[PDB]
C-alpha cells in the first residue's frame, strides 16, 4: 500500500509532481526503494516527488532508470529550482500534518527557551538541515514514529 | 544567560508564566536545573513555564522549592487544567519558531507519504507524544540542534 | 431524494468523489443501502464518498459491484491515503454544517471542561474514533437528529 | 482535580466566569456537583460558567447558594441575555476543541447527506438542541468520550 | 431588463445556474414571470437560480415547461440537495449586497437587543423563513426597498 | 421583566456611553420600547445608538438624560462628535441570532440583488436614507414569527 | 500605449471584458476616443471594461461601431446587470492602486471629520457619484495626476 | 456648533496627542477650518494630524498651544519624533464613510489605472509628495455634493 | 543550470512569461546573458519575466531575437501596462523569498527611525528605484549575497 | 528631529523599548550618536530599541552610560532572548515599511531567479547577515536611499 498523488485534489504542485508519482504508481515502488535507488533518504525523495527539493543530474538519471521515464522528459520538467512551500495550504487540513503544526504551536516557545540555554541567540537551520522518519514498536506492542530535526545552528551575527 | 519572559509583549499566557519567569530570572535558574528539579524534561518544563503543559502535584512542590514561591501561590495559579495553544500566533513571527513552521509546510506531505507507507492510514500523536532537544559538535566542529519528535501512531478506526 | 455531487460547485475532492457519486445517482443509491454492502457506516461510507476515508481491498470490490464501476477504474483513482480536510472550507458556509461549527463555538469549553474533570488532561480522539447519525422523533411527532461522537481518550504523556 | 478559569489567558467572558470560577475553585467544586444543585445538565452548566447560556432566576439563587456568593451580585453580573460565541477563537487552540472542529471539517458532508437522505432539506438546530458527555469503558479497559448532539429537524421553508 | 448570469464572472454555482439562467435570458423572462408559474415568490425563485434552494417535482416540471428545457436535464442537474452559501464571497463585494451587510453590522445588536426583549432568549430562524421584496413609492416621488424578513422564533432548550 | 444589557467585559470597542447608557438602563430595568418611546426614535434605533451606531440628537440627549437619570452634563460631553460605526459586531458574526442574519444576506444576496435590479435598475437600496423595525407576529397555530422590515431609498448608479 | 487586457493574469472578469479589450487592442484605440464615442467619461467608460459599469443601448450601438463587433454580439454579453467589485483584489497589489487605498488609510478619518462638519451625519454616496482624471503640469515641469471624487450628500434618517 | 471629537475607547492605537489635541477641540468647541486658518494648513491635513497621520512643524506645535490652550511643553514631547501612519483605520473600513472611499478604490481601481496609464505612461500618483481637499457643492435641486480632490505627482518606473 | 518557470505550479502571471521562460529554457540562457543582451539589469530582466515590469519597444526587439521569439508574438503578448504584484502571495512560502519579508519585519521601524533621522518624513520611492544583486567572496571563502536597494527619497508635502 | 517611541499608538514591544525611548528623546539623542557609543550600526541599534536584537553586557553599561539609565534596570528589563517579529504588522501600515515590503512583492523571484543562478539552490540568510542605511545625492542635487543586505549564502543540504 504505496503513496499516491491525485492532482484533482492537489493544485500547485509542479508538472512533474504527476509524472513522477504517476510512474510510481504504475511500478508499485515504495518511497523505500526509490529512495535506495538514488542515494537519497526517504523524507527527502518524498519531499523532492512533491515539488519540495532539487533533482541533481544523478537523481534524473537514477529516477529516469527506476520509474522508466525518458531522462528528456525529467530533464524538461524537473529544470531549474524549487519554489518551494505550496504543497501545504495552512493552517494545515490534514490531520497528520496538523499534529505536526499543533506541536510548533504547544512547544514553540520551549524549544526557542531550550535552545536559546543551550546555544544562545540564533536558529537552528531548516536549509543547512536533514530529517528522517523511522518506526518503532516498544515492548507492550505499540507502535511509534520517530521523526528527527537537524539543523545546523546559526547565532545572530553581531554589526 | 539564561530565558526570561517579559509579558508586555507576550500576551494570553496565564498569570502563573509570569510567576514562574520573574522567579526563574530572579534566581538565574536555567531550565536544565529546573527541570532535574522536576523530574521531567528540558522541552516539557519550558512548556510548563509558556502555560503548554499541567503541573502535578509534586511539580508543584517542586516548582515552589526551587523557585521560592509559595506552594498556596502556585496551587491557586497553576490549578484546571492548560489551555494550550494560545502561545504562538500563527504564523509564528519569531525566526527560530518560523523555521519549524517552514519545516512543517516544506516537508509536511514528504512526512505524511513515509508515514504512510511504514505505518498505513492514520497519523502520530501530538498527545500521547515526547520530544527533546539535544546538541551535536560534528568532526568539523560545527554545532547542531537536534530535535526528536515521538509520538505514538493511531490508525483510523474502521466502524 | 438522495445525495448527490456536482464538482462544478464543490472544487478540491478527489477525482474518484467524482466517479462515485455519479454512479450513485445514476443507480438511485442511499447511502444507507451502500453501508450496508460495503460493511461500513452510513456516515463512513458518506465520508468516504467525499474523499475522507480510504477503501480497503474488499471496499473498492464491493463498491464496484453496488456501484457498477470496473474494479480496475475504483483501484487506480482510490489508490494511496486520503488527503483529508478539503471538503469543507471553513468557516462552513452550508447552514446545516455551520450549526455544527456554531456547537463547537458555543459548548467548546465546556465540553474540555466535563471532559477534563471525567478525565484529566487529555483529548477525546478524533481519530480513534466513530460517528453515527440517528433519528429519534418524540411523544409529540417531532422529529430530532441525534449524531454521536465516541473517541478513545487519550491522556497527555508525562516526559 | 477540577475545572478553573484563568482570564489573563482567557479573554472577553463575561464578568460573571470569573466570579463564578472563583468560587467554584475556592469550594473545590465539580461541575457535576453544580449540575446537580441547579438541576441543569453538565455540560449547559459549563457552558454557563463560560457565558454560552442564560441562567433563569433559579438558576442564580441556586448558584448563589452553592457557590456562596452573595445572590444579588450574580443578579447584577447575569443580567440580560447572553452574547454567545466568543469563547473559542476560530480556529481552535486548544487541542481537545480542536479534535471536535476537525470531526465538523472531515465529517461535515458525510453528516449533511445522511441528514438529508433521511430528514430532507433542512437543518439540525444548534438552538433547540441538547448535548451530554458520557464515559464508556470497553471490555479491554479502554476510555472513550462520547458526546452526543441531539438537536429538531427544521425542514427549509416554502414560500 | 432582466438579470443575467455569465459564470466567468461567478464561480461555484451548480452547473444548473447556467442551464437555468441561459433559458432566462433566451425568452426574455423576468423572475416576477418565473416565480408566477411555478408557484413560488420572487426572491425564493432567484434564490433557487443561484443554487440556493431546492426545486421540488412540481418546480422542475414548471421550470421545463416556462423554460423550454426538458425536464429530464433538470431532473439529472437539480437533483440531490442545496449546498447554499457559496454564491456570496463575504464580506460582499457587489455594493447592493454589502448594503445589506452594512445593516447587519450596524443594526446586528440592536435587532438581538429588541428581539431578546420581545421573545426571549433565542433566535429568529433563517431556515423556518421567508422574505420577499416590494416597491415603495412615497408622496414626493421617491422610491424605496422594502424588504421584509419573516423568520419563527425559536428559543433557546433548557437542558 | 427581562431587559436588554451590555457586559463590557465581553463587548470591546463600544463608545463609553455605551456603557453610561447601558447601566442607567439596567439600574431603572427600563426596556428598549420604553425609551424609544421617550426620545422619539424606533426601538431598533435607540438600540443602535445604544451600542454606538446612531448619533443623538440635542433632544434626545435631554430625553435620555430625563428618563435614564443622567445628568445632562455628562451625556453632552460623552456622546458629542459623531459616530464611528461599524465595530459592535466582529465579523463574520459570533453571537447566533446575529449570524443568522449574516446567512440570510450570504444566502439571499444576489436573489436580492436580481429582484431589486428587475423592480429598479441598476443601483442600491441605501442602509443610510433607511429605516428598520421589528414586529411580532402569532400565527393562527399560535406560532410565534419575528418580521424585520428594511427600508432604503432606491439610489441608481448615475451616468456620467 | 494603450491599455489591454490579459485574463490570464487577472480574472473573474466578464466574458465581455476580453471581448472589448481585444477589439481594442486590434484598433488600437485608446480610452480617450473610445470614451468620446460613447458620451461617457474616461474613467466611466474604462470601469465599463472591467465589468464595473453597465452599458446603456446606445453605449451597446456606439460600442459595436468603433470596436467592430457586432451589435447582437454584444447584446448577448453585456446585457443584466453588473456584478461590481471582483476586479480588484483587497488589499490591493498594483502599486498605483495601492497608492489609492493608502490614501484611505491615512486619509480615511481625516474626510470624515471635514466632511462631518461640513454636511452632519452621514456619507458621500458612491452611487449617486462621478469622478474623473485630469492632468496638471507645474512650474518646473512636472506632472501630477488629479482625481476627483463628487458624491451626493446622504444624511441617516430619523426614524 | 456640530463638531467632530474622539472617544478612545472606540478607537485605539492612535497616538497619546491625538487625545489631548481632540480634548482640547471639543473644549474650545473648534471646528477643523478654525484649527486649519489658524495654522496655516488644509482642513483635511489639520484633520489628518489630529489622527496622527501627519507631521507638525515647529510652527505648528506653537499655533496649536496657542489655539487650543495647552502648553507648548506638553505638545512639544507628545507630537516629537515621526508620524507612524496608517493605525487609524482597521482594514476593511466598517465606517460607512470611509467604506464608500473604500469601494471606490476597488469599482473604479483598475479604470483609473488604465486611463492614468494611457496619460502619463507606467508609474503611480504619489501618495506622499501630494495633497487633498473637501469642497461642497449645492446644485440647482438644492442637493449637496461633497467634492474630494486628490492631487498627486505622477512618478515614472525607473529604467535600470 | 538556469532559472526556468512552471506555472502549473505559479500561477497569475502573465502569458508572456511563460513564453519568455520556455525559451530561456530551450537556449539554456541565464538572466546575465539575457539582461546584458537588452541592456537592463539583472534583476530588472528577471522581473520583467515575472510580469513586474514593462519591455520598452527596444526590449521586446531584443529579447525576440536572443530567445528566438516571433516578435510578433510577443509584441501582442506583451502590450499594455504591468499589472505588478501577484507574482508572490504574502506571506512568502518560498524560503529565500520568505527570508526578505523576515527582514522587512525585523527591520523594518529600525530602518524606519535611520532613515527617518537623516531624511525626514518621507519614504523611500519603490518606483524612483533601482536594485542589484552581487556576490562577495571573502577571506575564509564563504559566500555572502548582497542586495542593494536604491529608492528616491521623497518628503511628504506640506498642504 | 529624532526618532522616538509612543506606545500609545505601538503595542507588544518589550518593556524596555519604552525605557530606552523615553531616555533617548529626553537627551535629544539621534541613533547615529547612540551606536557610535556602543559599537553597532545605526541600523542594528534602532533594531535593539525596537527589540530586535539582543545587548551583549558591554552594550548595557554601554547603553546606560550614554542614556543615563541605571546599569541594573536595563540588566533585568533587557534580561534573555529577543523575541522578534512583533514590531511591524503584516502587511505593513505605515507607508516607508509598506515600500520595503512592495519590493520584496514585486522583485520577490525576480532575486530569487538572479540568486539561483549565481549561487544554486539555497537562501540568503537573514540570521548571519548585517544590513545598513546611506544617504546619496546624484549629479542632479536629488537625494536617495540606499538599503543594503548582506546575508550568507546558504545552500540546501543532500541528505
Amino acid at each position: 500500500d504505496i503513496a499516491t498523488l491525485d492532482v484533482t485534489q492537489h493544485p500547485y504542485l509542479p508538472a512533474y509532481s504527476k509524472t513522477l508519482f504517476e510512474a510510481k504508481a504504475a511500478k508499485k515502488l515504495t518511497f523505500e526503494e526509490i529512495a535506495k535507488k538514488i542515494g537519497r533518504n526517504e523524507v527527502a525523495t518524498a519531499a523532492l516527488f512533491y515539488g519540495q527539493a532539487k533533482a541533481s543530474p544523478e537523481d534524473i538519471k537514477n529516477l529516469s532508470s527506476v520509474l522508466g521515464i525518458p531522462v528528456a522528459v525529467l530533464e524538461s520538467q524537473m529544470s531549474g529550482f524549487p519554489d518551494r512551500g505550496r504543497s501545504v495550504e495552512m493552517p494545515p487540513k490534514e490531520p497528520l500534518i496538523y499534529r505536526l503544526y499543533e506541536i510548533v504551536q504547544n512547544y514553540g516557545y520551549a524549544y526557542k527557551a531550550v535552545l536559546n540555554e543551550k546555544f544562545g541567540d540564533g536558529i537552528m537551520s531548516a536549509i543547512s538541515f536533514s530529517t528522517s522518519v523511522d518506526k518503532e514498536t516498544d515492548k507492550d506492542g505499540n507502535n511509534w514514529a520517530v521523526i528527527t530535526l537537524r539543523g545546523k545552528w546559526l547565532p545572530y551575527s553581531r554589526f
